[PDB]
């Protein structure tokens, strides 16, 4: 009777053995489905996230549009079912970036990876991109998340050392300090758990709900954040920009890093 | 202004470093608050769980009542704020059982442990217990949870080899096969993740939202389930019952194991 997945989807997933992904960092439900020939992945988001960058439907649209443009998983099945948005996809090719690195430190290799991602993204034609994740679009949804108590679970935002007394004060800041934008393909959440590597080169991208048109400093800022909190040495933030062949815009960088605090 | 915690509580935890719990296999948000001299814990549940065995307020009431009866964390602060039930507590004394016996091949000691918890519980006077978790009560809230899509849909249930085809079929079974109850003190979720041992003796119980009056076979059944999950040696189940000094009632043991499937 009442279920989160349709009988057809259940039929498609029956031959597989399920293993709920143990991470917990977003509202989405991620399940690894192990089979005798391959593994599939089922990602799901509830009604409260409809139309937001968290919505797997939006993620599915981007995943379909990115085929032949970026190495991304194949869309096997998508559905809207009893409030839920369900996506069945293929497993990404290669090794997860966070694994290839882990303890075996190869700093330069990570920076090169991030640089490779940025250049690759800039070569992508966005003339027919299904989504425009402009600051106005992001702020509008952030307002929605705050009004409905759906914004990121405050744990760090409770500390005294927080620059903004509350989410709204941070929101107001982002709304007033909104910088100019130059739309380019944007991943939306460039990080070590969303990138896959094979033979030193990017082999795949996942977590595409926040992907679409956005300013180029958005992803760049994320790389900076990743480099600083994953590697450690600020010298690799220097190498990062050397590889890109540009000078860092710290004002725009600090802003985008701030924009992601509430998500 | 809009916050999940009150100004008072925010002030009470400023000197602590918040680190969100990795398990998160429930609706409740758990945060380890790292201080210089000690660690505190903050558990919180949203309004959709109000009045259920998940509601941390219900957990607070049982934590206060259990003081002096069972080794439990101290209630430092509680409050209902914007629909959120918030509980600030002290760190449990001793070592987590899933760590004291972490990969440590000593399955007999964890049995002795469970046997002791059961013995402890049967010594607790329940005459003035705050909650009665009778099957009527449990099935009533389960009904509410299923209707509102708040129950736990263990992804493993989507396998082609599973017993019940959907949540309601299992519910109808639980509603029809309801055994006879003899009330005693029940933890509600007796497992290696909610028990602490210090010197070969239970030093702390946590996760008390499901605590109250219930049939004795409930906690005992949970012990059987965990015993079987650790090792495929049914011999240890016999040992457990030798320690308890009773003949196992399989119809009730099976019944309670199934009841926990949707929670
Ligand atoms: N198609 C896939 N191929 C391989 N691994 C996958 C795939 N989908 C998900 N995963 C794995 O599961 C994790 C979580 O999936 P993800 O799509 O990032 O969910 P999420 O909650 O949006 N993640 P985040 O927001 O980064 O916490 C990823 O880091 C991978 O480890
Ligand atoms: N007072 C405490 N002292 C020590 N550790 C604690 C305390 N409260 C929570 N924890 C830790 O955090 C984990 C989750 O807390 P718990 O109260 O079990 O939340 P939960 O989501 O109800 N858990 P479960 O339903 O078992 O998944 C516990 O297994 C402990 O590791
Ligand atoms: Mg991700
Ligand atoms: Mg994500
Ligand atoms: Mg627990
Ligand atoms: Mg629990």
């Amino acid at each position: 009777a009442k279920m989160r997945i349709s009988p057809e989807l259940k039929k498609l997933i029956e031959k597989y053995r399920c293993v709920k992904d143990t991470e917990g960092m977003s509202p989405a439900k991620v399940y690894k489905l192990v089979g005798e020939n391959e593994n599939l992945y089922l990602k799901m988001t509830d009604s409260r996230y409809k139309g937001t960058t968290y919505d797997v439907e939006r993620e599915k649209d981007m995943m379909l549009w990115l085929e032949g443009k970026l190495p991304v998983p194949k869309v096997l099945h998508f559905e809207r079912h009893d409030g839920w948005s369900n996506l069945l996809m293929s497993e990404a090719d290669g090794v997860l970036c966070s694994e290839e690195y882990e303890d075996e430190q190869s700093p330069e290799k990570i920076i090169e990876l991030y640089a490779e991602c940025i250049r690759l993204f800039h070569s992508i034609d966005i003339s027919d991109c299904p989504y425009t994740n402009s600051l106005d679009s992001r702020l509008a949804e952030l307002d929605y998340l705050l009004n409905n108590d759906l914004a990121d679970v405050d744990c760090e935002n409770w500390e005294e050392d927080t620059p903004f007394k509350d989410p709204r004060e941070l929101y107001d800041f982002l709304k007033t300090e909104k910088p100019e934008e130059e739309l380019v393909f944007s991943h939306g959440d460039l990080g070590d758990s969303n990138i896959f590597v094979k033979d030193g080169k990017v082999s795949g991208f996942i977590d595409l709900g926040r992907s679409g048109r956005a300013d180029k400093w958005y992803d760049i800022a994320f790389c900076v954040r990743s480099i600083r909190e994953d590697i450690g040495e600020e010298q690799y933030v220097e190498l990062f920009f050397d590889l890109l062949g540009i000078k860092p815009d710290w004002e725009k960088i600090k802003y985008y890093i701030l924009l992601d605090e509430l998500f």
